């Protein structure tokens, strides 16, 4: 059977043949394409890419500091992931005009977007409890009382909140889809990174769906990955080509240590990657 990762590996290859030139907000050269699709099964798998190494703590320590809700950066750089740090510093809100936030407010991302939905923002530390919509936890009971539904949706994207959050999602949104007992995840990424960035989200939501069908007591199905805008810098042409001539090593394994009956009751420690083996780092 056809391994996983050369779904991914073959996206790298489209690009460099059909890509062409565009550049970001920086004015850095990229090869772009629009519109891509990718499916990666996480049965008795978890697709976490072997032909480069992934930030595994980074995800996890991410997504349980999504769903607590949090908007503030220190929380998550307390736990040793400091991806969040540079656009929560002081310096950084200040050329924002957001000089009246404390450090580490990174305004109305993903966490708030996610449980507080609609509510208004104030500050990281504020209690938004009951208000805005739900949307993890809509999902999870809609998953559970109506596996069959369509409309199984959660939305990062608020154009009212936009301004006043330090970088729009990158996730849009991402639908839910249940049949035979098998929990299915499709996210749609406005825009993505396929040599640093893309890895990482697909391990993101392989996990998230892992973690719900966990809670609804379902088995982890197909995880399709939507691009935007499919994009390599000019300056990973190079070695993501010979990263394409390595071999992709078989998927490791995602073990849910405990039994979990709360989305909220998840911890770090609950989850072991095992049989993980990428290749070697490139410079």
């Amino acid at each position: 059977p056809p391994h996983g990762e050369l779904q991914y590996l073959g996206q790298i290859q489209h690009i460099l043949r059909c890509g062409v030139r565009k550049d970001d907000r920086t004015g850095t050269g990229t090869l772009s394409v629009f519109g891509m699709q990718a499916r990666y099964s996480l049965r008795d798998e978890f697709p976490l890419l072997t032909t480069k190494r992934v930030f595994w703590k980074g995800v996890l320590e991410e997504l349980l500091w999504f769903i607590k809700g949090s908007t503030n950066a220190k929380e998550l750089s307390s736990k040793g992931v400091k991806i969040w740090d540079a656009n929560g510093s002081r310096d950084f809100l200040d050329s924002l005009g957001f000089s009246t936030r404390e450090e580490g407010d990174l305004g109305p991302v993903y966490g708030f977007q996610w449980r507080h939905f609609g509510a208004e923002y104030r500050d990281m530390e504020s209690d938004y409890s009951g208000q805005g919509v739900d949307q993890l936890q809509r999902v999870i009971d809609t998953i559970k009382t109506n596996p069959d539904d369509r409309r199984i949706i959660m939305c990062a994207w608020n154009p009212r909140d936009l301004p006043l959050m330090a970088l729009p999602p990158c996730h849009a949104l991402c639908q839910f889809y249940v049949v035979n007992s098998e929990l299915s995840c499709q996210l749609y990424q406005r825009s993505g990174d396929m040599g640093l960035g893309v890895p990482f989200n697909i391990a993101s939501y392989a996990l998230l769906t892992y973690m719900i069908a966990h809670i609804t007591g379902l088995k982890p199905g197909d995880f399709i990955h939507t691009l935007g805008d499919a994009h390599i810098y000019l300056n990973h042409i190079e070695p993501l080509k010979i990263q394409l001539q390595r071999e992709p090593r078989p998927f490791p394994k995602l073990r849910i240590l405990r039994k979990v009956e709360k989305i909220d009751d998840f911890k770090a420690e609950d989850f072991q990657i095992e049989g993980y083996n990428p290749h070697p780092t490139i410079k």
